């Protein structure tokens, strides 16, 4: 494989450089691949890194070219005048625009397949778009093709789409190169800052909902929501992988799963982007989502999840059953058999599943992991698998029944629930899920949980966990260090998918601060540890739109200008979630916050969606988000888009 044509360090402010000389009467057989090293200087417009034309009057939809947009979509353009072939191949969210005050470089990728008739485009080590189209173009079969230019598309005698910023190196071939040789032309200092990769240990393609923590002994922790169907809230299927450092987070372990049912395999699926395919789903699938992390006082880590059941959306949960019944003062999670109307069993003590109607023991039980026994021996389904030719079918492989699964003889109400983990290790091993008791009310279904960490007040030790039920929030907590949890349910103004996370200001004093569905962050206050809270106050620097994003906000160790400190992480932006943003907050001595510094993470128009902060060891901040706008449709089942980065607090000063 040997360039046709190499160029470096060429520094452009929308002029372009014309290669016509170099090019002209290279291409062969028309395919081609063009490597490309580059940093923007300015990101505004759209910006072609090469164009190959035909540039005489008339023919201005004659070219060839890669492209940018200010969003940091990667694109190609193949296009044919006299014929009005007009092929355009992209993905959003495909480059890095600037990294701490300067421009990224970024290498990436167009192969044109003529063959195959396929179009690939590549950065920073992923294939992030493949796409076979029927009216194939490559450069000659688009007519009169005369100039080759850099940073540039010469139409009609004139330069469009001018780039500016340096091509730091720049490889034409007149071949399509293969997968494995491009993936790695393209790999740089970005593809490093991945913990979760498309196809990992895990087996998932995607990623979503990121948590970091740092536990006492100076472990940096992961945990994420490995969601194998694409990238849908719901119907998936999704485990919580995790994966963690011991070196302020320079290295990580290889992804474990830690929460993850087998009704269906943890492996990769291709889920389609079309606008035809992108709302197909996993339907029949049991589900972990949505992680919350906390320390206890005596160094046992827990961990939080919702719980679905196979089959049930977050839209079509009963609300009106917690799932559980009362028999004698004590709580006991209830069960449906086959061919039942009603629920006529609970599991009791050692999970023997008891007959209600009679109130003996049965001869089922149920384990630890919610497996389902007949007189001591488990009981089997066929796993479910899923393929593309979209059809779901049972693979000849035998799993433990479970309660939680479509193909159960015993059912749980089909609603949410929220499980906790624990471990004493430092989350190398975890307990079996422990299903939380109806702290809502026997004819309510559990809170959904606000993904991120909880705390310890420090002045009572109470563990705090947010959560929220759509229009309230629901504050679960524990004093009696995790034996035993209630809940302080606080109505809200509207219906805000109140997503919310905790800062402690001063000892007994805590604030909650949470999405909405009026585009603010709201922040409610306790100065009696949680009891009770005062009326939302609402941030008046971050502007979003009403649908919201979540947040990450926390305590910081050290003094910043002598005050205690705060930090937020959020996206700050009514066109959607883009322009994220770090703000520093110090702490007064009447409680009242000055909101004195803020970073932005990268260009205003890129995206920025969940996020999660963590205070490393050595007090450098740790961050990891989804550099994407998760709630466009446009920008689902998206590959290696859930970066993790690392700021000193003077880096966050600036802006
Ligand atoms: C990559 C891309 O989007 N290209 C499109 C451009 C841009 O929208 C520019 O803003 C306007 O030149 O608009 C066209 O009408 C054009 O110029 O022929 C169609 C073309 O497909």
């Amino acid at each position: 494989n040997t360039p046709v044509l190499e160029k470096n360090n060429v520094t452009l402010t929308g002029g372009g450089e014309n290669v016509t000389k170099e090019l002209k009467d290279k291409f062969t057989s028309g395919d081609f691949t063009v490597v490309i090293k580059y940093n923007q200087s300015s990101e505004k417009g759209l910006q072609a890194l090469f164009g190959i034309s035909n540039s005489k009057p008339g023919q201005q939809n004659s070219y060839v070219d890669v492209f940018l947009r200010d969003n940091g979509e990667l694109g190609m353009e193949a296009r044919d005048t006299s014929s009005n072939k007009n092929n355009l191949v992209s993905r959003p969210a495909s480059v890095w625009g600037k990294y701490k005050q300067e421009a990224v470089t970024n290498t990436v990728a167009v192969v044109a397949d003529s063959v195959k008739k396929t179009y690939s485009l590549y950065a920073n080590g992923t294939k992030v778009v493949e796409k076979k189209v029927d009216n194939f173009l490559n450069i000659k079969d688009i007519k009169g093709i005369d100039y080759y230019m850099l940073g540039g598309v010469k139409r009609a005698g004139k330069t469009a789409f001018g780039f500016n910023g340096t091509l730091e190196n720049i490889k034409f071939f007149n071949s399509a190169l293969d997968e494995e040789t491009v993936k790695k032309m393209t790999t740089n200092a970005v593809t490093g800052h991945l913990i979760y990769t498309a196809n990992d240990t895990t087996g998932s393609n995607y990623f979503r909902i990121p948590v970091l923590y740092t536990f006492s002994n100076g472990r940096v922790f992961s945990s994420i929501d490995a969601r194998y169907g694409g990238t849908h809230d719901f119907l998936n299927k999704i485990n919580i992988a995790t994966s963690y450092s011991d070196d302020n987070g320079k290295t990580w372990t290889k992804p474990k799963l830690t929460l993850a049912f087998d009704d269906f395999a943890p492996v990769p699926l291709e889920w389609p982007r079309e606008v035809g395919g992108r709302d197909l789903q996993i339907s029949g699938g049991a589900t972990y989502i949505d992680s919350v992390i906390v320390e206890k006082k005596n160094k046992q880590v827990l961990m939080f999840a919702d719980v679905m059941p196979a089959g049930v959306s977050f839209r079509e949960a009963t609300r009106k059953d917690s799932g559980y019944k009362q028999i004698d003062g004590n709580y006991y999670l209830k069960l449906r058999k086959q061919g039942d109307t009603d629920y006529n069993y609970t599991i009791r003590e050692n999970g023997t599943v008891y007959d209600d109607r009679t109130n003996r023991p049965t001869e089922f039980s149920v384990d630890k992991n919610f497996g389902i026994k007949q007189n001591g021996n488990y009981l089997t389904v066929e796993q479910y698998s899923v393929s593309f030719e979209k059809t779901e079918y049972r693979n000849g492989t035998k799993v433990h029944m479970n309660i939680f699964y479509k193909d159960a003889l015993f059912k749980v109400v089909p609603t949410n629930y929220i499980a906790y983990i624990s471990s004493n290790d430092h989350g190398e091993s975890w307990s079996a899920p422990t299903l939380l008791p109806p702290i809502m009310g026997l004819n309510r279904n559990a809170p959904y949980l606000g993904p991120g960490r909880g705390i310890i007040e420090s002045s009572t030790g109470r563990i705090l966990i947010p959560s929220y039920t759509g229009k309230e929030s629901a504050f679960i907590y524990s004093d009696d260090n995790g034996a035993s949890w209630k809940v302080k349910v606080v109505p809200l103004p509207s219906s805000w998918s109140a997503e919310a996370q905790f800062v402690e200001l001063s000892p007994g004093v805590i604030q909650a601060y949470m999405r909405t569905n009026n585009g603010k962050i709201a922040y409610l206050t306790s100065k009696d540890a949680g009891t009770t809270w005062s009326a939302p106050e609402y941030l008046k620097f971050v502007s979003n739109p009403s649908y919201g994003t979540q947040l990450s906000i926390i305590n910081y160790s050290q003094l910043i200008d002598g005050k205690k400190a705060v930090i937020l992480s959020t996206p700050n932006s009514t066109n959607g979630r883009k322009h994220g943003q770090i703000w520093i907050g110090l702490i007064n001595d009447d409680n009242t916050i000055d909101w004195r510094y803020h970073h932005d993470v990268d260009y205003s128009n890129y995206g920025y969606s969940y996020s999660t902060l963590t205070e490393l060891p050595n007090h450098e901040i740790g961050l990891m988000f989804e550099k994407f706008d998760s709630w466009s449709r446009n920008e689902l089942h998206m590959k290696n888009v859930v970066p993790y980065i690392t700021f000193k607090i003077e880096d966050l000063k600036k802006n």
